[PDB]
């Protein structure tokens, strides 16, 4: 999956737990775009130290409420398809 630039602008409205998750490490708001949708979750995953990189590149989130919103214990980051719907179950295009 190839995702085209233009979708970094799509206007979305996270779903209660998406937005628990946000709030932890950007500003609460009533409208987020999917960049900082990706990038705040990436943050979240970095800060809290779920990525393994050299655990075969998987994020783990078994213990974390990231594995409730994914309903995975874990995924490898190069599953871009499976993570790109799994974050859009989490939310509502605006």
């Amino acid at each position: 999956m190839q995702i085209p630039a233009s979708e970094q602008e799509t206007l979305v409205r996270p779903k209660p737990l998406l937005l628990k998750l946000l709030k932890s490490v950007g500003a609460q708001k009533d409208t987020y775009t999917m960049k900082e949708v990706l990038f705040y979750l990436g943050q979240y995953i970095m800060t809290k130290r779920l990525y393994d990189e050299k655990q075969q590149h998987i994020v783990y989130c078994s213990n974390d409420l990231l594995g409730d919103l994914f309903g995975v214990p874990s995924f490898s980051v190069k599953e871009h398809r499976k993570i790109y719907t799994m974050i859009y179950r989490n939310l509502v295009v605006v």
